């Protein structure tokens, strides 16, 4: 049982890793400082004796004492301060690597399938503090995801699909919709990270799920599982064996019920937006 | 049209200042750190031209331009030690920063220094008198509404949570004691009139109005609407009234049924 | 024996704590900026091998190695308003900041006159007590007469030694009929070291319980000075807990307190003819 | 005539930049920290009125007045946390010091793109579009000449090397190789043109590797025993009228003079 | 009338110089970190509109607003010789980054740290234009001097006030000159308002045998104590460039120092 | 067999002394900011086991740990030079204090400015903060990396020499090896008091102007330092011949010159 830091904790993939990494039984610190993320992502663990909210921007140095640290600092966007963003993933890496060559603690890194900006570079810094400091590493290359406390007004398809079916709006399809998005459920990439991180893999890692539908089919698909009148409108898959062989891990959610989810969090919101 | 910092601004009496500030028309920023406070109390505006959020403890320097400071940013109750920090070395600072950029300076102090903002209104006139930073100092009294802390004890927000999860009013004594409360809106609007008025010396902001503890219980009952079984076991602002021509408005029923409103939409979302 | 630290070691209270501390062969260690305080009130250690002066402020951290910090700084007035609060308020962080890092237990000279910046310096300390189990007294002071007491500040014993050395009119308010309860320097100084001592961190008054009237003040100081100074017209410190928790008690007699108070004031007026 | 920053002024091509804006009677201040630099790169400037060397890293924060910055401090290839600080921090700070001071800034960048100097691209068009800041971003392509690193083991400098030595000429293709005042003069073309977007600075034209042992091999006249992404400048040429100028054979013979003038002085 | 920042001005020389540009009407503003110093030097001045005390180190930087400087602030070898180094070199940053002329106290000792000082001090003026006088100081005595430091005039003072003897090394046949603090006071605000950059002596000429300065300090005293046995400055160049000299005669400054030491003595009772 | 700092290492006299101590198998760490230094003094070391070059001004604080440090780092910039020599000093010393060094302050034969308060603030340490000091007052002295043009006599003359310029009073002049075997000399032994470390012999500035003629073969037209002490203590002595000294430094000279043409 192992004392954690999440960069990130706060966000969508951040705060679902800390409820498993509580779960768990670990003491996990959470490091944000809530640019994208949400205290209400996490506050359900405030006071609880093995966590810790902290108020921190990664790219001010952080002195803390731990095991590991799942580096997940990095804001999304539909970039909105791309200054802010750049600084984040550079000197944000630099000082969580810098801390973890400092205490000793392994340190994984959230990059992006995005990479085949700053989180290039992100990877690179960490293969240079393995290389010349010794640091343990792990790099996850992280395709689409998608769940509960997604951000739902950023212009992506599963949220847009998601909103436009509850609110009885026409749901837009850009294309033929022919084209094929692969998506993969939270719980299945938190549990990859974890696998990851307690994995000797130091190399680069897709987590992603391969299984791909068109985007009429989805849009059919959130249509169904909402049960909305609304009406339908015209205008790289990842592979992951080196994750299933080294890792055993892979996406074992059911899409149905995964968007089920989404959904349900979806729709809490809205209303509570009344 | 002025550029307003509120300090403080993400809580329950700050974000209510923060949404009527932004609808006169003025450059609203938000100072706080969200040790008590919530982003969701200010979402709306972010991204607006005329607002900005900016996470900083004011705990430590801030650097900024502003015309008026509407210092807020004091934890409710946990930490002592942070509290006392913030009411001291935070109001140190604010009024630093009013003194460089020429700012009026509301510190929002309470009814009860009839720990920390004793020193802290101490402090707004030393600097008064020594610096010539123009100060305003509001004794606030007990406030509710919307955003408020529903899980503090308060009394409020007790019979509230009760009526509401069908659960028993506890009434503590005989419940013939009274309380006074103000609802937000008429505080924020205190507030202004307070900043914008040419008195330094302090200024009460409550309500009058007093009910018993058990007209509270049985009032909350009916608003809400409850099945709840009830078990047993003031301010002084006529300096308001004459020198700011203000006093709540609000009645006691309207306020009451704006925060359940609130608890309510709450206790739904976290199910 | 200890090693301690007096901040405010060079004022009226702090020279006379310093005094007796050294008497007592500890390591005692004075920290002030003379604002109020000075460098006089300690010479007389300078050099001396278990004794230390250091110019500084408590508002600007210190980092020392001491068993026991009595906190004294803070300056007297009648003066410059900010400076005291900053003083009260980040100097006794600072000093709790210290004694939490070093494990010292820190004595808070506070004051009756909590019945500014002093009511906040007790709560932080018990904050500090509670959050960070750094141990903490706090003492009560009262009204405090002597030698290196400020001459100027015209306090009534003061100004009716300063007035009746001077051969000038007492100057008595009203019917002096109102009342004084005062304490001979060396009294509290025993006070403030049984209390810091002691295992009682709640709050602890020192002060000499019997009182007088204004008038006769001023009379017995116009018949131990001997002066043909004319008289013109123009909260009793409850010490029970202090009695049985410290077996503490002023027992120094008003006159003979009064006199030593005179002798100083005298050695000072005609050092500065 | 204005007042320049250079930073990595002290480097190959830091150094020849230096030459043409001095001659040209601006107040050049040249910024290096002589990780791969040489302060004999510089010297002769050294005392000069309009000229200043300032020991001093990127990676720290630099306050002075300016209207130009050539920001060429990137180390060239060893240590690689310090590289990329370097291109990062080094970078955010130029960029910081152009938005306080109402300065230029042109990036060195380099034909690699298609570490750090990706992202470095990335922070300047965002103090472009976030604070308004000037910039300017060249595309580097091969380049050689007086100056040059003589033992990376890069192919200009291995021939020439092992030529002047007699050595045997190791031939493991095509490369596109540009002469240093040529770049030179696309660099200072750049930075006073008006557009932001990238542009390559290059020689389009191609030899092969054997092609090449064998000009040297001529150009140096030793009897050593040879043993067994093009650039496309169109866009500079229209938009800046500038393209190299220098023929192949006569960089030769200037790189050739200085490899020759340093083997000499390490006798 | 200017804003004058005396460094050290709560010393010996410090007070006398401070006490007169106050009766002259300036702002004066004094630094003083109190190691040699006394908060009495000054107090008559604590309160004063144009006055103030400031409690630092010039080892620290300072920042402050001025039209002049009189660097006085001089005293454990080490922190003197970082108060004579980087002491020196914060005020002279200060006086460029203010436009302040400042002014060195050095010493005739110079024929540690002030030797440096001095170098540099002409290095400000010729490499940043900062503009300086330096004043070569020779012995001064007076009202406020240090009396326990083991001088000749402060032992012969305190051994004819206390009966003790009086103790003369040698024969008593050496030289020494003696200035009083007045005339050294009057000799600085000379040459800080003059425009001689170069040098300056600030000493009295006039020379007496040790054994000749115990018998007039035994007489100004009158005590009954016995006498047992166990570079003299030229200031032509004050004399012409700042029309200067001491004017104070000798047995006036000895008179007032001594009423100094006694009075001292007293109120150590 | 020591871990050695060496202050101004990019220097003349730093380098050489650099060198002599490599090939002892020290582990040698050179600080230098290269204001009168050269990179290509100490190159050659460049990627050595015991060998680290540090770009660093001896003004600003350096945390390293070693067993001894040479300062010889003194450069025109008479502000720079000051604080150099003042500062720069102070830090050396601080240092010194924290990891329980010995050091050593080069000085020189004119302190009979700031490097006589140097030696005041070293021995300031040593009796304050007991640490180490050691103190050489160095005369002139010669040798391959010289600054060539800085006026001096035998530079003049060998400039003048070199490139066919025209070219009774004596000068003393130490060769740079010599200098180097006496500053290791007193290091590693327990005179902490200053020691002059010079060339007692000398020749005349007419004597001198011959010889280079000569050595250069060109169409050219035409404080004595006592170290008796050192003899005793130290046992050490310049053994360097005149001519031998020249030759070596006129070589540099001519390597120079062409290197700039
Ligand atoms: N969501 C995806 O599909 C996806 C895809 C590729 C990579 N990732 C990576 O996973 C990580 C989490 O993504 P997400 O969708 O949960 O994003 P998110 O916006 O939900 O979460 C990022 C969290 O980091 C915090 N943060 C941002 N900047 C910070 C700073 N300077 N200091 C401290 N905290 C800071 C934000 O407030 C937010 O809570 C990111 O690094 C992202 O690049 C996610
Ligand atoms: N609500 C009442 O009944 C009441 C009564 C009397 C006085 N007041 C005063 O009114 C003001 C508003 O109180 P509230 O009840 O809305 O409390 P609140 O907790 O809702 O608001 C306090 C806000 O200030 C912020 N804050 C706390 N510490 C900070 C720090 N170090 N730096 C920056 N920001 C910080 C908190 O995050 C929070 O958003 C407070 O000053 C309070 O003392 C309120
Ligand atoms: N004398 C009384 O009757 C009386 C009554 C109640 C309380 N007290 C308390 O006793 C303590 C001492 O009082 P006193 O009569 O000795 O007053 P004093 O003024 O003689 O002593 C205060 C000392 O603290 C020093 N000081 C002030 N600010 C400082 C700072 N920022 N840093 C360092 N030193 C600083 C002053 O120079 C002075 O020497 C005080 O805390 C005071 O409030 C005294
Ligand atoms: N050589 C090429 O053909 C080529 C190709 C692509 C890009 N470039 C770019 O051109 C620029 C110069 O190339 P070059 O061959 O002249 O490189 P170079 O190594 O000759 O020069 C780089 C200079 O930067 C200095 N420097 C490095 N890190 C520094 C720091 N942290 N602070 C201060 N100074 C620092 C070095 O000491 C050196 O003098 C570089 O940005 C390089 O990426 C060159
Ligand atoms: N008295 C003489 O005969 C004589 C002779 C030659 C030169 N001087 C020079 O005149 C100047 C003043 O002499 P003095 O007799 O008044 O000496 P002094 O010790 O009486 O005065 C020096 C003052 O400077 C202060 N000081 C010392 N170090 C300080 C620091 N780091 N920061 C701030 N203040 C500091 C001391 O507290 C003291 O008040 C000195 O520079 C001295 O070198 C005096
Ligand atoms: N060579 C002589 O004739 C001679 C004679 C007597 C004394 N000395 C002394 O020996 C020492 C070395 O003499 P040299 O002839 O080798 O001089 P040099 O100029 O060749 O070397 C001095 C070195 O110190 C470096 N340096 C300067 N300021 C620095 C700073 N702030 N931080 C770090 N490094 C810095 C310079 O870059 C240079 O490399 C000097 O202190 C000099 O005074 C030399
Ligand atoms: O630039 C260099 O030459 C050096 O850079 C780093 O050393 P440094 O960057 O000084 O310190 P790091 O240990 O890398 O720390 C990097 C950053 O992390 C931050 N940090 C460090 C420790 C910590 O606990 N937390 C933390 O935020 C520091 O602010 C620091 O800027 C490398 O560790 C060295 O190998 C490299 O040679
Ligand atoms: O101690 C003193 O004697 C002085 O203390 C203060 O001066 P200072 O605290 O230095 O500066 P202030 O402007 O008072 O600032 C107070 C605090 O506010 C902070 N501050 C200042 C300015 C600003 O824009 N923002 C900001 O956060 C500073 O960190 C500072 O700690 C008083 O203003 C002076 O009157 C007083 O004489
Ligand atoms: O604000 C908070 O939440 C934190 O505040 C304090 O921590 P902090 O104030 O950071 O540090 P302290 O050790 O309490 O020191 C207070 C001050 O004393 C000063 N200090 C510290 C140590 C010392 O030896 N000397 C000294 O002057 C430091 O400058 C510091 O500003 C409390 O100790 C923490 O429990 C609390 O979590
Ligand atoms: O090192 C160098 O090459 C440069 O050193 C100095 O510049 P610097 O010492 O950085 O700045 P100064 O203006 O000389 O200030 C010296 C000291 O004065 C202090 N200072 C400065 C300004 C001030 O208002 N008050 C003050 O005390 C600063 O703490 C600083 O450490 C010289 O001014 C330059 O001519 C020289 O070229």
């Amino acid at each position: 049982r192992k004392r954690i830091l999440i960069t990130g904790g706060a966000g969508f993939v951040g705060s679902h890793l800390t409820d498993k990494l509580m779960m768990d039984g670990h003491e996990v610190t959470v490091v944000d400082n809530f640019f994208t993320g949400r205290k209400r992502n996490v506050e359900h663990w405030i006071g609880h004796e093995n966590f810790e909210l902290i108020n921190h921007d990664v790219v001010e140095p952080l002195y803390i004492e731990v095991d590991q640290i799942y580096h997940l600092a990095s804001p999304a966007s539909p970039m909105y301060n791309p200054i802010k963003t750049l600084k984040t993933n550079t000197i944000g890496t630099l000082n969580m690597l810098g801390l973890a060559k400092r205490v000793g603690a392994r340190l994984l890194l959230a990059s992006t399938s995005e990479v085949y900006e700053g989180k290039a570079v992100a990877e690179t810094m960490c293969y240079a503090y393995m290389k010349q400091e010794g640091v343990e590493v792990r790099v996850a290359r992280i395709f689409n995801t998608f769940g509960p406390r997604m951000h739902m007004n950023d212009g992506r398809v599963v949220s847009n699909f998601i909103l436009q079916a509850l609110q009885g709006e026409p749901l837009t399809v850009y294309g033929s919709g022919s084209q094929t998005r692969a998506f993969q459920y939270v719980s299945d990439l938190v549990n990859g990270l974890v696998a990851l991180m307690n994995s000797n893999v130091s190399s680069p890692v897709n987590l992603g799920n391969p299984e791909e539908h068109t985007i009429l089919e989805f849009a059919q698909l959130i249509k169904n599982l909402v049960g909305s009148g609304s009406e339908i409108q015209f205008l790289r898959k990842p592979d992951i064996k080196k994750a299933k062989l080294m890792l055993g891990w892979e996406p074992v959610v059911p899409l149905e019920e995964g968007l089920n989810k989404a959904i349900h969090y979806f729709r809490k919101e809205l209303e509570y937006q009344a």
